[PDB]
């Protein structure tokens, strides 16, 4: 089997993206953020405190004829950005870019935090790391990828994130239309549970490329690309009147600035990304100090490319025995 979605960026920044999945029977579609940096299935639902739902689409297992509570199993997670979310789980049909997993997880939502009210696009999470992170307890639950994997033509997925626009998450196969040159792979590390891989080295704009093992994993519910301080601030020092500002929280540069590309390394390939990526506008409506989408790593124990790394390659995520990286220029 495969699946195929298109994914939606939430705002004019890229700040997440949403894909529409299908939950019970009959379906209930419900636009979840896909994250390869958790492993929760979880959506907002007729069960989520009502104070804390403005705007979200909810599951409601009561009105699915394949939705069964998995008595007893509890879930709660806390996320880098300091978010939330907690509550208890059913079992239901889950499918997604006609690719259909039966007694998946489905985590319903009693709590949410205020992010997550405050954000009427998202209506849930789709996890995609792996399995041993998830947090449903007593008894640990499979993501998605995982239940569909032996199904699959292959045991992959792919990651094809736009920059603006709208892209796409394929399971069981590579599309070779969607990527220029070829797919260089790379070595992953699951022992903390995340796709985590060892990017070469960096450039940044035209200069040479300098060759150094950052360790970080690949996360496409993290916006920004978050490395070392070193890496950051030979960035941040090519852009005319950019500062680490601590009362924003991180590197800011003046609007009228061109923000040159950054170049990182997957093995001896490369992948651009371009300087308007990293354009992530006015810190408040109407300033003219930009909010850098390149920041430092630091205090957070690992590096993470998110959005802005992503979106600049189609990414394979092989789930293979031995799970690998790949990317590609498009
Ligand atoms: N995207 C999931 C989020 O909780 C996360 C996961 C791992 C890191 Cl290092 C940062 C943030």
């Amino acid at each position: 089997s495969t699946g195929s979605a298109t994914t939606t960026p939430i705002d004019s920044l890229d700040d997440a993206y949403i894909t529409p999945v299908q939950i019970g029977t009959p379906a209930q579609t419900l636009n979840l953020d896909f994250d390869t940096g958790s492993s929760d299935l979880w959506v907002f639902s007729s069960e989520t405190t009502a104070s804390e739902v403005d705007g979200q689409t909810i599951y409601t297992p009561s009105k699915s004829t394949t939705a069964k509570l998995l008595s007893g199993a509890t879930w709660s997670i806390s996320y880098g950005d300091g978010s939330s979310s907690s509550g208890d789980v059913y079992t239901d049909t889950v499918s997604v870019g006609g690719l259909t997993v039966t007694g998946q997880a489905v985590e319903s939502a009693k709590k949410v935090s205020s992010s997550f009210t405050e954000d009427s696009t998202i209506d849930g999470l789709l996890g995609l790391a792996f399995s041993t992170l998830n947090t449903v307890s007593p008894t640990q639950q499979k993501t998605f990828f995982d239940n569909a994997k032996a199904s699959l033509d292959s045991p992959v997925f792919t990651a094809d994130l736009g920059y603006h626009a709208p892209g796409t998450y394929n399971f069981g196969f590579i599309d070779t239309t969607a990527y220029t040159g070829s797919i260089t792979y790379t070595a992953v590390s699951t022992k903390q549970g995340f796709w985590e891989w060892t990017s070469t080295g960096y450039a940044v704009g035209s200069g040479t490329f300098k060759s150094t093992s950052i360790d970080g994993i690949a996360d496409t519910g993290t916006t920004l690309l978050y490395l070392p301080a070193t890496v950051v601030s030979a960035y941040w020092a090519q852009v005319s009147g950019a500062k680490s500002s601590s009362s924003v929280g991180g590197y800011v540069f003046p609007c009228s600035a061109t923000l040159p590309s950054f170049t990182f390394g997957v093995g001896s390939a490369r992948i651009v990304i371009p300087g308007d990526y990293i354009d992530f506008g006015p810190i408040s409506t109407g300033s003219s100090s930009c909010f850098g989408g390149i920041q430092s790593s630091a205090g957070i124990g690992i590096n993470i490319f998110g959005d802005v790394a992503l979106k600049a390659a189609f990414v394979v995520f092989n789930g293979a025995t031995t799970p690998t990286l790949g990317f590609a220029s498009k």
